[PDB]
């Protein structure tokens, strides 16, 4: 599924991300934009052989099982395919674990480089939330 910006903002809010670990909703929407262009089915293979999955490009090295990332963990206890669903539940629940992990949203390189410190509220401007 490719979400609209306000559509995704509303779904993320409904799934409990607004101010989760202190990150306002616009941080999550910005991160999704630059990670996946709001496409739940986004995947990207990394040089280490791990793969990033879904709207927040969650990586198989640590967070999900794809059966093809040797030595990796599955800390969210899910198949990576779960992160590609039109229903964002799996992605959201896994992201909550990731963002609680110590480095906050810096875990998402695209967030650090393209959202952190910017007017992220603009990503939810005009949305009914
Ligand atoms: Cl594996
Ligand atoms: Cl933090
Ligand atoms: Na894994
Ligand atoms: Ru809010
Ligand atoms: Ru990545
Ligand atoms: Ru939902
Ligand atoms: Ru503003």
């Amino acid at each position: 599924k490719v979400f609209g910006r306000c559509e995704l903002a509303a779904a993320m809010k409904r799934h409990g991300l607004d101010n989760y670990r202190g990150y306002s909703l616009g941080n999550w929407v910005c991160a999704a934009k630059f990670e996946s262009n709001f496409n739940t089915q986004a995947t990207n293979r990394n040089t280490d052989g791990s793969t990033d999955y879904g709207i927040l490009q969650i990586n198989s090295r640590w967070w999900c099982n794809d059966g093809r990332t040797p030595g990796s963990r599955n800390l969210c206890n899910i198949p990576c395919s779960a992160l590609l669903s039109s229903d964002i539940t799996a992605s959201v629940n896994c992201a909550k674990k990731i963002v609680s992990d110590g480095n906050g949203m810096n875990a998402w390189v695209a967030w650090r480089n393209r959202c952190k410190g910017t007017d992220v509220q603009a990503w939810i401007r005009g949305c009914r939330l």
